[PDB]
């Protein structure tokens, strides 16, 4: 198909995403930057899908944590994103598509603008929400590895989908974890898409980048990085060790693995068949330039290997 402005896509029911992707990359994303904002729509991508427990309900990817945004942004998981509802709910308002694809479109053309990173398959026909999440559904930083994997696991995700999901903190910085520090990432290059984030959290900790008593927070290896308590374990554990450290210098895995399980997750709730593919839609992100490293001055022996089978690679 050809959209009325000449851009063209596969199935022409898409063509209604163009001004929607002119207007957040203007508008939503400051110019098609990879900074806070495509970050916190990244972030928001999970906290409307993870809303989903087959025993308790909640429609998974359905815009409920907007449309209830009253309801859910009480939830003190949801600390923090009231932010990016307010600015992503106007786009939802203004255009005519409904908001559970507005928050899986956004996110997927967010992580389209930071080089290393992929085009997330994208399905258009999300129905309205016609219910707000449950409490109590989005894993904490200061939840064990059992709990965050029997959450992630009862709406459908296995543990090396876990690790997976989670190089999204590859671009990922907080504000809420230690508030007098707000900003600082979890990896060294969170506008990069890269390995860093899965190298970074095997080092040994060393300091608190801000005070020392935060709920949820490990030691991070480095003064300009926060390490959140979940990832330090999640790296650690014999559950998730070897699929973390297999993520470390293999950018080919990390980018196969989060575009498939981010579709999985932008389709919790949802039936592919009954929606339209417009995957084309998305822009090609940039590639990355420079080699999987160690921090300067680090060395083998600041890492915790915590994967017998496999030692941990020479970088
Ligand atoms: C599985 C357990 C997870 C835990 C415990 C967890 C925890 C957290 C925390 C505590 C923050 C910082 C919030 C703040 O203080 O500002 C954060 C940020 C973020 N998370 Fe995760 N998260 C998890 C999984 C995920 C998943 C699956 C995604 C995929 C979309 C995701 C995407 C992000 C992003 C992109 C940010 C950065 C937000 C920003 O810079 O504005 N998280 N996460
Ligand atoms: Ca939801
Ligand atoms: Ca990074």
């Amino acid at each position: 198909a050809t959209c009325d402005d000449g851009r063209t896509t596969a199935n022409a029911a898409c063509c209604i995403l163009f001004p929607i992707l002119d207007d957040i990359q203007e508008n939503l994303f400051d110019g098609a930057q990879c900074g806070e904002e495509v970050h916190e729509s990244l972030r928001l991508t999970f906290h409307d899908a993870i809303g989903f427990s087959p025993t308790l309900g909640g429609g998974g990817a359905d815009g409920s944590i907007i449309a209830f945004d009253t309801i859910e942004t009480n939830f003190p998981a949801n600390a923090g994103i009231d932010e990016i509802v307010s600015a992503q709910k106007p786009f939802v308002a203004k255009h005519n598509i409904s908001a559970g694809d507005f928050i899986q479109f956004a996110g997927a053309v967010g992580v389209s603008n930071c080089p290393g990173g992929v085009r997330i398959p994208f399905f258009l026909g999300r129905p309205d929400a016609v219910a707000a999440s449950p409490d109590h559904l989005v894993p904490e930083p200061f939840d064990s590895v059992d709990s965050i994997l029997a959450r992630m696991g009862d709406a459908g995700f296995s543990p090396v989908e876990v690790v997976w999901l989670l190089a999204s903190h590859s671009i990922a910085a907080a504000d809420g974890v230690d508030p007098s520090i707000p900003g600082t990432p979890f990896d060294s290059t969170p506008e990069v898409f890269d390995s860093q984030f899965f190298i970074e959290t095997q080092l040994k900790g060393r300091l608190f980048p801000g005070t020392a008593d935060n709920k949820g927070e490990a030691q991070s290896p480095l003064q300009g990085e926060i390490r959140l308590q979940s990832d330090h374990l999640l790296a650690r554990d014999p559950q998730t060790a070897c699929e973390w450290q297999s993520m470390v210098n293999n950018q080919p895995k990390i980018q196969n693995r989060f575009a498939a399980t981010m579709s999985k997750m932008a389709l919790l709730g949802q039936d592919k068949t009954k929606l339209i593919d417009c995957s084309d839609v998305i822009p090609t992100p940039p590639a990355l330039v420079g080699a999987a490293h160690l921090p300067a001055g680090f060395s083998l022996s600041d890492v915790e290997q915590a994967c017998a089978a496999t030692p941990f690679p020479a970088l």
